[PDB]
């Protein structure tokens, strides 16, 4: 299984200055709770933002730096490499990856955060016309998680 994860605005927004423009801790733990004991692919410029592998699944950085390694990382410098990658795995951003892989992945876990946001790097255009909502779940909003936002799965036609 081939996914998509990724949480956008509505514009389309994923980031600003190599950071997340907004602080959502249901967010965290949706993405933990996904993909712990599975695959996360990421670029370069998207693990360097945080610097560190999140604990209990693989980490995979694609990079043409041939030099790269990272304690407890694998590295892999072709998007040809990502389907010889065992198991659920998971395309984990940022823009580039995002732009690469839409055409290819099954499905889409979306996390829809329904404000307008400051950003310089986006998760590419698409329609419902293309992808079937398996499920769309409304976040609840509390003292730490104060923009609304809606939980996606889309599944590809
Ligand atoms: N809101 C969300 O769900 C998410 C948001 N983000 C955000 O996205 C932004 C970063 O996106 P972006 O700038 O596009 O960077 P990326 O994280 O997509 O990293 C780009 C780098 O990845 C490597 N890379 C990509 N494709 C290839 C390839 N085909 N072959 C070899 N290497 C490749 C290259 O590394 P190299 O130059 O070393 O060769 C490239 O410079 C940040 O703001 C981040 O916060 C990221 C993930 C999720
Ligand atoms: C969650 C934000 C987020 N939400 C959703 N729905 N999809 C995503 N793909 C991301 C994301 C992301 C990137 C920036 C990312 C990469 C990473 O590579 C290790 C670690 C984290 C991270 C480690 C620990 N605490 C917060 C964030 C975030």
């Amino acid at each position: 299984t081939l996914s998509i994860l990724v949480a956008h605005d509505l514009q389309r927004v994923i980031g600003f200055e190599n950071q997340l423009p907004w602080h959502l801790p249901n967010d965290l733990k949706h993405v933990k709770k996904l993909s712990t004991g599975h695959t996360l692919v990421m670029g370069r410029k998207t693990f360097e933002s945080i610097g560190k592998p999140l604990p209990n699944r693989r980490n995979v950085v694609l990079t043409s730096d041939t030099s790269f390694n990272v304690e407890g990382v694998d590295v892999i410098h072709s998007i040809e490499d990502i389907y010889q990658l065992p198991g659920h795995v998971f395309i984990f951003g940022g823009q580039t990856l995002f732009e690469e892989m839409i055409d290819k992945v099954d499905d889409m876990y979306i996390t829809v955060i329904e404000g307008k946001f400051r950003g310089d790097t986006f998760f590419p255009p698409y329609t419902f016309e293309d992808w079937e909502v398996a499920s769309s779940v409304e976040g609840k909003l509390d003292e730490k998680n104060t923009i609304p936002h809606t939980f996606l799965h889309l599944i590809r036609k």
